[PDB]
């Protein structure tokens, strides 16, 4: 499960965050990257949590940033990588 | 930072949850049990949280467990063990 | 946003969890539930978090059902914001 | 319970944060407050999570200060079962 959004509705030209929501089981060597047209984004900070109770982890990878006309945002997943742009 | 206590306030024949809270950080080879009268216990659930931003992790170590006269409870960290005690 | 899932991939027949996500800004006159055909789950728990810096809040309302084809689920969720209460339909 | 602590060890005229962590049953009348020498601090932001399930809620109160020797910092907690309301001081 991948779920892409801005923490706020964006106004062009003014500052915001990012946010990719990653969900799945077991343990897995699954890795995550924000992409600006099409380019990963370093230093991207995230949020991991796990629970044994049923092999769940729960991730969500965010970023600063001001969103501009010319700009495409998305969040890609790899271990074949499934990309989600952002709207 | 470890923190051990009962789900619910404690009557001795009612079953309940004993919780072993602990906060971190960096990357780290940190291991944890719940012990009854000294002996690990099996099959304990858990909760890990970490954030990137400040190299920062936060586990929960529970278990089921019916409160007894007899029985003594601790929480024990190693990777040197730290032992705290319930009460 | 509003999301609706089931905790496990659906067969019919199969205990299950079903999932409504809400967050938003200004919890406020929130107000969400789960739909079976219409009428509202009385098994419907919820986990709540709010942070006051920013009035931003973090919803998951969830039920045990046993999904079925007849059986239509739903979650709605009204607010201030909103002129008329939103239902999300699953799958 | 109540727990008072620094996010990073205290170090006197350097910036950090300080924390009262809550959690109980039945939030209800639950308030809490960081006092610096017994007097109500406005940077305080809060971080609230609560179950329906079974009443419980976990209330993390922080607030980013400069820990001096001369200064007395605290967390106040009252509640309907508690006759007078709490006070635990830090460190
Ligand atoms: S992931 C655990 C709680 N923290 C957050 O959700 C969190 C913390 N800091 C920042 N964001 C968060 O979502 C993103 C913008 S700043
Ligand atoms: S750790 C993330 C949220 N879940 C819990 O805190 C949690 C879940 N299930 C159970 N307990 C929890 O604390 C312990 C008793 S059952
Ligand atoms: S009540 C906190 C546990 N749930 C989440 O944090 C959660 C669950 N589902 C989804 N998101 C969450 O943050 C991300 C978007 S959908
Ligand atoms: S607002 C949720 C983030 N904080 C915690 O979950 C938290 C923080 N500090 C301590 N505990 C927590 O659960 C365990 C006992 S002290």
């Amino acid at each position: 499960m991948i779920q892409v959004y801005s923490r706020h509705p964006a106004e062009n030209g003014k500052s915001n965050f990012l946010n990719c929501y990653v969900s799945g089981f077991h343990p897995s060597d699954i890795e995550v990257d924000l992409l600006k047209n099409g380019e990963r984004i370093e230093k991207v900070e995230h949020c991991d949590l796990s629970f044994s109770k049923d092999w769940s982890f729960y991730l969500l990878y965010y970023t600063e940033f001001t969103p501009t006309e010319k700009d495409e945002y998305a969040c890609r997943v790899n271990h074949q990588p499934k990309i989600v742009k952002w709207d």
